[PDB]
C-alpha cells in the first residue's frame, strides 16, 4: 500500500481515492484533487506550486498512474 | 518488483532505467524512451500511440514517476 502525500490515506485502486497525475509527475488522490484550489481550470501541484490546465472532465480527465496501480494490484494479489 | 512495458526489465531507482511519464499516464524507462522512435520533435507511447510532445530536453524533460519510485524503495528496503 501507498499514501496520498496530502491526506495520507491510502491510494485505492478506483474510485474517490484513485491516484491521477499532475503534469509535474506528482501523484494525488482524486479526492484531494477535488479539493485543492482551482484558478481558471488551474490546479497547483501542492508538493512544488507547479500548475496543470484541466481540461473540460476536469480533475477527471487527469489520467490515472497507470504503473502504480499495477504495482498495487500485483502487491495486493 | 515491477517491469518496464517495454523491454520487460525491472525499473531501477536513478539512472537509465528510471521510470518516466508520457502524458496519457503510461510509465516507461529512460533508456526504452530514449530508444522509440521520434515524430518530429514529439514521441508516441508504445502502448496506445497516443503523442507526447518533447521540449529540448527531450526523453530527459519527461517527468519521473514519483510515487512508483517511492513505493519501489519502500518494496527494496
Ligand atoms: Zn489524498
Ligand atoms: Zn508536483
Ligand atoms: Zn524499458
Ligand atoms: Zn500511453
Amino acid at each position: 500500500v501507498l499514501e496520498c502525500g496530502v491526506c495520507e490515506d491510502v491510494f485505492s485502486l478506483q474510485g474517490d481515492k484513485v491516484p491521477r497525475l499532475l503534469l509535474c509527475g506528482h501523484t494525488v488522490c482524486h479526492d484531494c484533487l477535488t479539493r485543492l484550489p482551482l484558478h481558471g481550470r488551474a490546479i497547483r501541484c501542492p508538493f512544488d506550486r507547479q500548475v496543470t490546465d484541466l481540461g473540460d472532465s476536469g480533475v477527471w480527465g487527469l489520467k490515472k498512474n497507470f504503473a502504480l496501480l499495477e504495482l498495487l494490484e500485483r502487491l495486493q494479489n
